[PDB]
């Protein structure tokens, strides 16, 4: 791995500042955690995130979810989760009372009276859904987002979002106004992102121009950015995806206390692996 020496990681794909032509164990719940303890400590830091229901579609193993709960448990942040998926959920998540396990596939029907059974509450979305994937399945599952969000109206969301590749276009389309969050600990070569948005929903339209940025920007990052050593970086591994993951985790509260920022991070990522029974 070539070394460089930066201050910060790309944290979203609008930093990404070149492109090029395309050509662990457990790692996607590892991913999954660390993008929602990102998205959720954000919303924890606009103290949006007490007292919201999380309702997460497409939750279904979801064994990384239990470390979420247990985290915001332990904060004393008072959150209910509602996880939904035609999949049976991971054991792991059984006997506990502020989460509720619900074995259904979604649709627009289903998301009124999920709605109407939490009214008024704060809803955040989390979702993971998919049905390799074509860029029709693709296209139905973004537009079902988009139907997450106008009927759920969410105050806030984290969406699957990997734009179709532009050799297999099929038309533009819409997604909702967010910041497209990088994963670290993705697939080597993956193109997928988090659209975390924040609503106070604009629509943006999505050109197969995009798909060919997305594409050339994501392989530039997977191949170069992600491959290098961070020398500067103090940390156990100064591998790219631990300097990202770094940043991501230092947005995280904890209740215990600290005598530097890298022994809490240290402290978290032993947590988290531990857990998802990485070494
Ligand atoms: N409507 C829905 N409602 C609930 N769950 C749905 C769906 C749906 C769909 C659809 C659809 C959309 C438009 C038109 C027609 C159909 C898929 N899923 C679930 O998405 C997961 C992806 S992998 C998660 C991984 C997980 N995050 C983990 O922890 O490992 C799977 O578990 C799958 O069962």
């Amino acid at each position: 791995m070539d070394v460089v020496s930066l201050d910060k990681p790309f944290m979203y794909f609008e930093e990404i500042d070149n492109e090029l032509d395309y050509e662990l164990p457990y790692q996607g719940q590892l991913k999954l955690l660390l993008g929602e303890l990102f998205f959720l400590s954000k919303l924890q830091r606009h103290g949006i995130l007490d007292g919201a229901t999380v309702v997460y579609i497409g939750s279904a193993p979801g064994t990384h979810i239990r470390y979420l709960r247990d985290h915001f448990y332990n904060l004393g942040v008072i959150i209910k989760w509602m996880l939904i998926d035609g999949r049976h959920h991971d054991p792991i998540l059984n006997g506990l009372r502020d989460v509720t396990l619900v074995t259904r596939f979604v649709d627009e029907e289903y998301l009124r009276s999920i709605k109407k059974q939490l009214h008024p509450s704060k809803i955040i979305l989390i979702s993971d859904v998919r049905s390799e994937p074509s860029t029709a399945d693709l296209l139905s599952n973004y537009a079902l987002q988009n139907v997450m969000i106008s009927i759920l109206n969410p105050v806030a969301s984290s969406l699957k979002w990997r734009c179709p590749f532009p050799d297999q276009w099929i038309k533009d389309f819409y997604i909702p106004h967010g910041n497209k969050m990088l994963q670290p600990f993705a697939p080597s070569y993956s193109a997928e992102m988090r659209l975390l948005s924040i609503y106070t929903m604009r629509l943006t339209r999505v050109t197969k121009s995009d798909a060919v940025n997305y594409e050339k920007k994501m392989y530039y990052l997977n191949k170069i950015v992600r491959n290098k050593v961070v020398i500067n970086f103090d940390y156990p591994n100064q591998e790219y995806d631990y300097f990202h993951m770094y940043f991501m985790l230092r947005t995280v509260y904890c209740n215990k206390t600290f005598p530097t920022t890298k022994a809490k991070i240290l402290f978290l990522q032993q947590s988290i692996f531990r857990f998802l029974n990485i070494p």
